[PDB]
DNA sequence: GTGATCGC
DNA sequence: GTGATCGC
């Protein structure tokens, strides 16, 4: 789907939107964990170098009621 | 510090 | 129990 590039530990690695499963936002950056061959890696971007489809994701997360 | 979590 | 981690 959509691939989100960000660095974690130095690595400039990425993760497909599909992969990421919890999303939220700290100021104006936004981070988020996601399914690495199966284990939970963190990331984290600037709002602004977010593709629209993560922002997406953060406003379905901002509108839940769980 | 911050939200949220992993890794120890 | 909580330090680093991510962007600011």
């Amino acid at each position: 789907m959509v691939k989100v590039k960000f660095k974690y530990k130095g690595e400039e690695k990425e993760v497909d939107t599909s992969k990421i499963k919890k999303v939220w936002r700290v100021g104006k950056m936004v981070s988020f964990t996601y399914d690495d061959n199966g284990k939970t890696g963190r990331g984290a971007v600037s709002e602004k170098d977010a593709p629209k489809e993560l922002l997406d994701m953060l406003a379905r997360a901002e509108r839940e009621k769980k």
